[PDB]
């Protein structure tokens, strides 16, 4: 029954609406508001198509929060490597197994600075090299 | 090297207030310049202790930002049953493997109502039918 699918879009509309990070207000009210019109007119087809452009990934929605969501990974990992470097210096030749990982690092976000998420595993090589030094 | 560490951070803190996620926060420029400060002083030790505040997944500014991305994902989660459910419904009807998927997802998102995402597999299965019927 396409009157049941109504009321269903209407409290997922509502739900979208809430989650900030998916839209502006403006083209997401733009795209239920279709949305919501194809469904009460029939047009199943069409509004599908019409709600594919808040859930696919080629939609510029998506890429927006998206990239949100990576620069803010990518700054917790940057201060990440400062944080265990001044835990380092605290304690004040040190193990090689210590530094290796350090330079690891290093030459790891030269080697992928457009996507430093790439080293998120060195830089756990190296939090943890930190760890192990105040245990002994 | 506490100099060094004293820019690297400088620059990083940049980053922060550039992230809205992050950013956002009314705390966080506190915990920037305290963090700051704390490197001036060549106070280590309590520098790594604010940082943790950034960084930590138990602080409140984690909290914050990841529960935004988490509803986008169920927001989004659930617009694709209906984009589904909608083109199911476009093709006037339908095969066991068909109804397995749909009574599934259905079934699973009232009993995860609190974390609809434990749900990923049951929806894939749900899209992927209706994909099947849709080639055949």
């Amino acid at each position: 029954t396409r009157a049941e699918l109504i009321d269903r879009f209407r409290r997922v509309a509502n739900e979208v609406r809430k989650a900030s990070l998916l839209g502006s207000g403006d083209d997401v009210e733009s795209i239920l508001a279709r949305t919501q019109a194809f469904l009460e007119e029939g047009d199943l087809d069409n509004a599908a198509r019409e709600m594919n452009a808040l859930t696919g990934w080629s939609k510029t929605l998506s890429r927006d929060w998206l990239a949100e969501v990576r620069k803010v990974l990518e700054v917790r990992q940057a201060l990440e490597v400062i944080q265990a470097e001044a835990r380092l210096q605290s304690l004040r030749p040190l193990p090689e197994s210590v530094e290796k990982a350090r330079s690891e690092v290093v030459r790891c976000l030269r080697e992928h600075d457009r996507r430093p998420l790439n080293c998120w595993q060195e830089v756990e090589a190296f939090k943890e090299e930190v760890r192990k030094l105040e245990k002994g």
